[PDB]
């Protein structure tokens, strides 16, 4: 069977999986811990990267280049931009951009550097698998664009600008970087986020209130996807 | 030992490929990685493409896939310290990500849990650079570099980042590369030659001086390879 990596950013996003698995082997590498487990006869490597683009890029690269993961599922929470999203709602990214990658001084569009794309796509077959799981389990699942950058967004004006430029439905600090790594290394990637907040005024309070539960929702979903891989 | 030499742009690495003359290349991770022998060292070289994610990926690939045991970063930067002139060399003692921001939760700018604000480079490589600078009569300054995913060309932003971090220069790849190297237990050296002063019209100075400043930095890191 295919070797699966499951990646989140924070302990809250991955600990629910570790608790469900119960039995696993911990390996210290890249100033972090990587967890190795067998789930319903699937070989898994799991980790939380620590927050942000650099940490999540490094973890995705380690999971693939060092440990040989063949498919990568990202699980965690996000800030909702689309007004139809509520706290706890699941969104998978069809494509992702880095909103804070800015060499626009040279005439490039926001989010662009030479040699790369503005938007990185996720894997079609994995996205269709997620739609099958959502139907099976009667779980509401939305498709959308995720905007990634190294700021916790809690500002209606910033939210509005990023939504306008990229038609983004949510924001977070790891998806586009993870997707870029997977695309570069020819590994199918799936990015799932459960909303923890609405990325506006007082979003830090909502994040703290809802991160634990929203993280569990996304974590459970990706574990169910593993069963179809 | 196996040595990685990494830049962000073609201009930062092509001067080394011209000097080395003979090299092989492998296509991997949506990039090209170059391989050559130099003074009893296998070198692996690349330009990452611009910014934090691209440079993180290349550093990780060079170490995890191609087995680099030391990494030298070479390229250009925007000067913040008023004593720096275009063309001057600066090596980083430590670096921060000025645009890594979870300050809503009370943390300082540049901090996320599990990491520190500043990431250090390797003391022994830095001391080797001082020896090379002494030997070659090259002026070399030590300082703090602030890294982020924006080209800085605004006097107010320059001043803010300089004040918060006491940064001597800015760029878009150093802190990320240094973090990867530190995490993977690989000694890292970050060298930059100034291409601009990161204020008004910095985009025009950058275009004018990138080629020459890139050559200055490149030459220096190759001289370091002789003493390793
Ligand atoms: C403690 S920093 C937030 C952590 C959880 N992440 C996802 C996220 C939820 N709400 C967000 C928002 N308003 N702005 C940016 N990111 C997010 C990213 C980071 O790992
Ligand atoms: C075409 S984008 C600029 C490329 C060269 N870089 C170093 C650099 C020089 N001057 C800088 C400045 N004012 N602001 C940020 N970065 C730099 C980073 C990027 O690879």
């Amino acid at each position: 069977g295919m070797k699966i990596a499951i990646l989140g950013a924070m302990s809250e996003e991955i600990t629910p999986l570790l608790e469900t698995l119960k039995d696993y082997t911990k390996i210290e590498h890249a100033n972090n811990t990587y967890y190795f487990a067998k789930y319903k006869d699937h070989e898994l490597v799991l980790a939380y990267s620590k927050i942000g683009k650099v940490n999540s890029t490094l973890s995705a690269s380690v999971m693939i280049e060092k440990f040989g993961a063949q498919v990568l599922l990202f699980t965690g929470v996000a800030g909702a931009f689309n007004p139809e999203l509520e706290i706890g709602d699941l969104l998978y990214a069809t494509k992702l951009a880095q909103y804070d990658l800015d060499i626009t001084a040279f005439g490039h569009p926001l989010g662009f550097v030479p040699g790369n794309e503005i938007f990185i796509k996720t894997d079609e077959k994995l996205n269709n698998l997620a739609l099958e799981v959502a139907k099976e389990l009667n779980i509401k699942l939305r498709a959308g664009i995720i905007a990634t950058g190294d700021e916790f967004i809690c500002d209606e004006a910033k939210k509005a600008k990023i939504r306008e430029i990229f038609n983004a439905d949510a924001c977070e600090m790891e998806g586009a970087s993870v997707a870029l790594v997977c695309d570069a290394l020819k590994v199918p990637c799936f990015i799932l986020r459960a909303m923890s907040d609405k990325a506006g005024e007082k979003a830090e309070f909502d994040f703290d209130e809802f991160v634990i539960n929203s993280a569990k929702i996304s974590a459970n979903f990706v574990l169910k996807m593993c069963e179809k891989l």
